[PDB]
């Protein structure tokens, strides 16, 4: 039912729909190196896009329902010039009708307006004072859908947030340009990153927008904290979800030592702007490639992986005891590794999961997934078959200039 699905098409954007809108980029519009169709729009200039819509699928109507999605990055607001500015990022109003999506400070806002001076707004708001957020400087697929009978409706990774009346409003003439651009915004260092914008002739319900939300995200492919793919080669400090207030660590180097939780999580604060843990803490794991093929630098469901460990600035091998019960991780010196059972399988799916570690031994035999056990006051990290359901999922957390800690 899209009419317009915006993707990136060798180092320009194109539509895929039927309508093939006009797309014209802006001089200062970036796309990562990784994945191409993450779209990097900061607070310049000419660091727009701006599509023109054919005239015939331009909104004219009083009673057609419609819908948008797209995902959105949004970087941690870290400064005082951020409060209480509310900027346009995604324009579709003509004169004093039309729809827009908007920011500010912890919120995305939805804007519909008639031409009778109506309006109504719908909006998802998150909080910067949280130990660990869901949101911040975190991809978020966002769905606003619209039923003129009724409401307008967001949903934040498939999950509906809130909802608004809109029967009051008359006829809607929305623009036939869509114009993605950082307006009003005070705070000259601000910037987003968006994904796979579409439009949608009808109001969306909730099965069609989790299958989206399924779809777009890449189930096959692992990914990171902040949302991108999860990469070979690349260093990463560690969340486990069940107890996300530790971080882990290394007591001594060897089979004779383990890796463990330890807590708590510091905290990184600027006063009424943002208060959360610190997450780059601890031992950082990097994975490696163990199987042939597999040429490129991502990681996927079911790749078969060896799990490296960094304390004071060196790697060593994640590895256990070759010997039926849960089995407690050390850091080995790589040439020391021997038999030792070492091999992981990376999975992202059983229906998607977190991140999880499924350890064999070196006969093959399933010796359980990476969590931890409480021997005593101590919550050392550990292969077991316990799990299967929440204790062995995992964030990897890499540096990003997207929240700012110091690293």
């Amino acid at each position: 039912t899209s009419i317009l699905s915006i993707v990136y098409k060798k180092d320009d954007l194109i539509d895929l729909s039927r309508y093939g809108a006009k797309i014209n980029i802006g001089d200062r519009v970036y796309y990562d190196s990784i994945d191409k169709n993450q779209i990097k729009l900061i607070n310049l200039e000419s660091s727009t896009i701006e599509v023109i819509l054919k005239n015939a699928i331009v909104y004219n109507s009083m009673y057609e329902n419609f819908s948008t999605s797209f995902w959105i990055k949004i970087p941690k607001y870290f400064s005082k010039i951020n409060l209480n500015n509310e900027y346009t990022i995604i324009n579709c109003i003509e004169n004093n009708s039309g729809w827009k999506v908007s920011l500010n400070y912890g919120e995305i806002i939805w804007t519909l307006q008639d031409n009778k001076q109506n309006i109504q707004r719908v909006v998802f708001k998150y909080s910067q004072m949280v130990n660990i957020s869901d949101y911040i400087n975190r991809w978020m697929f966002v769905t606003i859908t619209n039923n003129r009978l009724t409401k307008s409706k967001i949903y934040i990774n498939g999950r509906l947030i809130d909802q608004k009346p809109i029967s009051n409003l008359g006829n809607i003439h929305a623009s036939n340009k869509i114009m993605f651009k950082l307006d009003g915004c005070r705070d000259p260092r601000r910037y987003i990153m968006i994904k796979y914008f579409n439009l949608f002739d009808k109001e969306l319900n909730e099965k069609e927008i989790k299958d989206l939300y399924d779809s777009q995200s890449n189930p096959g492919i692992l990914k990171d904290f902040w949302g991108n793919y999860l990469q070979y080669d690349k260093p990463y400090y560690m969340l486990n979800l069940f107890d996300p207030n530790k971080y882990v660590d290394v007591n001594n180097i060897g089979i004779r030592g383990y890796m463990y939780l330890k807590g708590p999580r510091g905290s990184v604060m600027t006063t009424n702007i943002y208060l959360n843990s610190t997450l780059y803490m601890g031992t950082k794991f990097i994975i490696k490639k163990y199987a042939s093929g597999n040429e490129d630098n991502i990681v996927r469901n079911n790749d078969r992986v060896y799990i490296n460990v960094v304390v004071k600035n060196k790697e060593y091998r994640l590895a256990t005891n070759a010997s039926g019960v849960e089995k407690i991780l050390s850091a080995l010196e790589i040439p020391d590794v021997g038999n030792l059972s070492q091999v992981v399988v990376m999975k992202s799916k059983d229906i998607r999961n977190k991140c999880k570690m499924n350890l064999q031994d070196n006969n093959g035999n399933d010796i359980g997934f990476v969590g931890f056990h409480l021997y005593d006051n101590i919550a050392k990290l550990v292969a077991s078959n316990w799990y299967n359901t929440f204790g062995c999922s995992w964030e990897f957390i890499p540096v990003d200039d997207g929240w700012g800690e110091s690293s």
